[PDB]
């Protein structure tokens, strides 16, 4: 009554574990794409990666090395963005975890958005996501 309220609970699409940090010294902003969990099938096991960028940017993506047939990988993969701390307020870091196909579009697992005018910088940011619905 009931089945709308379930409809709108987040669904389960598994998680992503990352980090960040804003180095001060060299003026950019470090991400690490560390490993996700509880993956859905879309295969079955998925072929995951991770497409890593910040909008308004429209500069290209960074993407994960793809790890073959598991729901549960551990990428351990570091990306910096060269922006200076006054800049990045604006932006909006995006994570969103694919399931790469080598024959039909890569479908999407889920995403989620960290604005970086809600980060506390100056300490290292590490947590799990879930990953939303695109
Ligand atoms: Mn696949």
């Amino acid at each position: 009554g009931g089945g709308g309220i379930l409809d709108s609970m987040v669904e389960k699409l598994g998680k992503l574990q990352y980090s960040l940090d804003y180095d001060f010294q060299n003026n950019q902003l470090l991400v690490g794409i560390i490993q996700a969990a509880e993956l859905p099938a879309l295969d079955g096991t998925s072929d995951p990666y991770v497409k890593v960028f910040l909008l308004p940017d429209k500069k290209k993506k960074f993407e994960t090395k793809v790890h073959r047939k598991t729901l549960n990988p551990v990428f351990n993969e570091q990306f910096t963005f060269k922006v200076p701390y006054s800049e990045l307020g604006g932006k909006t870091l995006v994570m969103a975890v694919y399931d790469f196909d080598r024959f039909s579009k890569h479908d999407i697992i889920g995403e989620f958005k960290v604005p970086m005018n809600t980060v506390d910088f100056g300490h290292v940011t590490e947590e799990w996501r879930d990953l939303q619905s695109a």
